[PDB]
């Protein structure tokens, strides 16, 4: 069957999710994961929750071993993953205490170990190269919208909604982020080009978790949490982190609320043909063989 | 009492701006800085000055100690760092010759150390999310181009005063600039992508320089030289310019010491220890 | 005093481009290069070919050594490198097939050793900056072409000739590339953003090998395959990257050829006069 990790990050350290049956410690061929994972129940779907930055939030997003924390969810069985990221709004129409279920990304991080694959000592041996055009499972994509319609959020598609028709606090059922490396925040500038290229949001935790989920043959979506306007508004508009977990506790309610939601709604679908497809993109992707 | 840190690029090697009082060999946890450091007095203003790149200019841009040099100026007291950056220019009215009091920039670094804080060697304990929409401190900003005006240099504000006021060489009141991570120059479609986004100048060692400097808790201020057009668009006359334009800088650097320590500090000093404190996420 | 080293990317791990004369097992000052450089003639011209990605293709793009490849094709004496990069492209009006002689560059890549020279101590010790505004060597690109014009390989110049005359499958005369760190292929939206930039093809191998050879003192040229459109827009795509294989091979035995026809004593002298002109360090300035 089916078996859903939640990767937390901010306001998600310990989100007491359902009852928790056990605590375990994995060991990964890439080092350690941020913590220890908790293990239970959400009804009847297996499920086990791991945060981003591990116990006192002492992990900043560009040493956060991604590998470690994916392969561990793949080592207990994980068939997907749901994954949250408080993020910063670079457009009007996405305002503090939206969410948006993130189809599209682009990636401005560098020095964090983005594959499994390679020539070096502790990477798995070959080349693996995964097409990205649509980097999300979009079936797990379309999950966490339905979540979000059947506990009453209202949701908004760009695709065919007008922004006269955007409804606060909403769900974007797409959007497109930037991953900056971090630990800073954007200047003024930056947040201005990265406007300018049509980007929706700007976070510092997406990529590689979900380049990774991929290369492990996991389902793998995203939920973001709108927390700012980074900083291209007004200076009392400007993101600091203050502001960042100031929003972030009415939207954690709701997003708790989607994410059980959602790992219900994966456990009464069948499957198979996705799994089997996920593995096989795996295997199609190697080039050494 | 201020203190004003000197970081001194291309063409300041070994500036020697003052009468020399002592020289500091000094270690810091991020390890050593790029070379001695020179401590004597403007005035009464006291003042420190290190190379960038060493007095070899040995140490390329991407290899620069940004965090023991920034560190080694803390440690001694230091409440203002001024820096100079060799650049070339994007944009038709920035042109060799010009300085820039730069406000803004867009960072293409990747393999430096950019932080003071992490689980990483030599960092400290915590993670720090500065905000940097306005990186620089203005205030001090603001001094270096009043240190222009009295040393006779045309200032040119693009955003207050006409075309017509842009007469070469002036300092540019505002400007933006991209860091790429160098030791090689832009490729022309390179040159061309960065001046469509809007970029002014291009350099390779303004970041993390300032980014750190504000997680020390100090006021930055960096003032850029322009050495050439980048490749969008003879050399013994551009090096004879450069030599002009480091005779121009010393005095801007040696006014604006004096300009700072004309004022009082204490307020931003403390605003500027506070929003370290209020950028630590692991303490919120 | 010429001799042209190859670089062979996918497609080209096992080269077989002339018969073997020697096998040479080098080390560098900065490790090991890809593979072992096999030497030999192309008529009578001496040339030396390495997989960029070794015979087995495990290395990925961002782990192999460059810097250690540049320099033992430059050790073995080559005054050139021609090399091949697969490639998606971004624009309509090259099509899987087709292949381009760049001329300009875009580098997304990160962590890889980029330079020759440094204050590390596996670096060269100096400060180099050198000059890229046109990355390539330019009598080496123009050799490329003419070589696909004498093996009746249509040549589209957009500068000279109409968008209608532009003929597949074809050498493309001109064209510049975003190179992205990999393993992964771009995402839509960074497809988009790179094709909305004006940039002609992606591919993860031509930076930093390009800015090395110069560095190096040495000619260098690439010859772009395109493989796929990027994400803009599994048999039949192998059989068409059969026949451009092919049709490369032609390409780069018929460029060496013409390499050694000619004098190259001044444009030597020329790319070796830049490396000492981009030393910044103040005692060898
Ligand atoms: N403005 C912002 N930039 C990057 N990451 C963020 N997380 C929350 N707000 C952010
Ligand atoms: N064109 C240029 N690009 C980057 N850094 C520079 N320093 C001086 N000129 C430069
Ligand atoms: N689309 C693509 N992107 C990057 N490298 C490639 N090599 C072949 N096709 C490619």
């Amino acid at each position: 069957k089916v078996k859903v990790g939640i990767i937390g990050g901010t306001g998600f350290d310990d989100p007491n999710l359902f009852k928790k049956v056990g605590v375990r410690q994995v060991t990964t061929p890439f080092g350690k994961p941020s913590d220890t994972l908790v293990e239970g129940f959400v009804g009847d779907v297996a499920c086990v929750v791991l945060p981003r930055h591990g116990k006192g939030h002492l992990i900043p997003p560009s040493e956060v071993n991604y590998r470690a924390n994916v392969w561990a969810l793949k080592d207990l069985g994980c068939t997907h993953i749901l994954a949250t990221n408080a993020c910063g709004s670079l457009q009007e129409d996405l305002v503090p205490g939206d969410f948006v279920v993130l189809n599209q990304f682009m990636d401005k991080t560098w020095g964090r170990e983005n594959t499994f694959y390679g020539s070096k000592p502790d990477s798995l041996k070959g080349v693996l190269h995964m097409p990205m055009a649509e980097p999300f499972c979009e079936r797990t994509r379309q999950i966490l919208i339905q979540a979000a319609r059947n506990k009453s959020i209202n949701v908004y598609d760009k695709k065919t909604m007008d922004k006269s028709a955007c409804i606060h606090p909403c769900v974007h059922a797409e959007g497109s982020a930037v991953t900056i490396n971090g630990p800073r925040f954007s200047t003024r500038c930056e947040s201005f080009i990265h406007k300018a290229m049509g980007l929706d949001i700007v976070n510092m935790t997406l990529v590689p978790e979900v380049s990774l989920a991929r290369e492990a043959g996991l389902s793998y979506a995203s939920i973001a949490i709108v927390t700012d306007f980074d900083c291209w508004k007004s200076e009392e508009e400007h993101v600091c982190v203050d502001m960042v977990l100031e929003q972030f506790r009415k939207s954690v309610v709701h997003v708790r609320e989607i994410l059980l939601e959602a790992v219900a709604l994966i456990g009464a679908e069948d499957w198979t043909k996705t799994i089997e497809a996920n593995k096989a993109l795996v295997m199609s992707s190697r080039q050494d063989l």
